[PDB]
């Protein structure tokens, strides 16, 4: 593959998510730009159905690892770009400790020059008064590592990592992520050695936006293989 050449400049991003958590339906739309040369995404997300029924932080990892910066010495390990433009399916189960889980499925692919991430999400078994449905999480940035491994049986990758969400009472809500990605096309892909993606995030609000929303500035770098 030569998917990597699709990412050498600034790429427009479109994100769509339809969710259902304990029967509470909602939609999110996002836009921005990616500049994988610097690992950068600049994004704004809006809840298009009114108020979001779960906290924005719990949806961040669901709402494009193809924009990571792979150092030159690790370019052979970039599955995500190698699958483009036809794209990949990204599926996760996220288990929130002592609460419910999200199951997500997304297709990430080019539609012309725009990188589009379409997502459904279903959440079940949430506590109606817990830290999620009760909106008890701090609106703060999520940074950290996603561990990537090859999944040769599926001609893709798996990933795993735990997000530590800050709760307003000073505790932490652990979100244990299990991820599987598979190419949509039948062209060749890169199957990587073990490595991780490190994400540095800045999260904010747009003072002129009246809709329920989240603004993000993300930098994502591949690491874990020296040189």
């Amino acid at each position: 593959s030569k998917g990597e050449k699709l990412f050498t400049g600034v790429v427009p991003i479109l994100v769509e998510l339809d969710g259902d958590v304990n029967g509470h339906k909602f939609s999110v739309s996002g836009e921005g730009e990616g500049d994988a040369t610097y690992g950068k995404m600049s994004l704004k997300f809006i809840c298009t159905t009114g108020k979001l029924p779960v906290p924005w932080p719990t949806l961040k990892t669901t709402l494009m690892q193809c924009f990571a910066r792979y150092p030159d010495h690790m370019k052979q390990h970039d599955f995500f770009k190698s699958a483009m433009p036809e794209g990949y399916v990204q599926e996760r189960t996220i288990f929130f400790k002592d609460d419910g889980n999200y199951k997500t499925r997304a297709e990430v692919k080019f539609e012309g020059d725009t990188l589009v991430n379409r997502i459904e999400l279903k959440g079940v078994d949430f506590k109606e008064d817990g830290n999620i449905l009760g909106h008890k999480l701090e609106y703060n940035a999520i940074s950290g590592n996603a561990n990537i491994t090859a999944d040769k049986q599926k001609n893709g990758i798996k990933a795993y990592f735990t997000i530590r969400h800050d709760v307003e009472d000073g505790s932490v809500l652990l979100a244990d992520h299990y991820q599987q990605n598979t190419p949509i096309g039948d062209g060749p892909v890169l199957l990587p050695d073990n490595h991780y993606l490190s994400t540095q995030s800045k999260q904010s609000k747009d003072p002129n936006e009246k809709r329920d929303h989240m603004v993000l500035l993300e930098f994502v770098t591949a690491a874990g293989i020296p040189l």
